[PDB]
């Protein structure tokens, strides 16, 4: 029965699979170290300065 409901995400740096991958500092979700050590979608700016 639908129980349920997709508790999993996708790579929010690349939308091309899963989300294994959580980064502490911001939150985001990365399929791999691949988006992790990206500096062009992953971004850490935080604030201005
Ligand atoms: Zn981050
Ligand atoms: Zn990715």
């Amino acid at each position: 029965g639908p129980h349920m409901v997709s508790s999993a995400v996708k790579c929010g740096i690349c939308r091309g699979v899963d989300g294994k991958y959580k980064c502490p500092k911001c939150g985001v979700r990365y399929c791999s170290l691949k988006c992790y050590k990206d500096a062009a979608k992953h971004v850490h700016k935080e604030s201005e300065q």
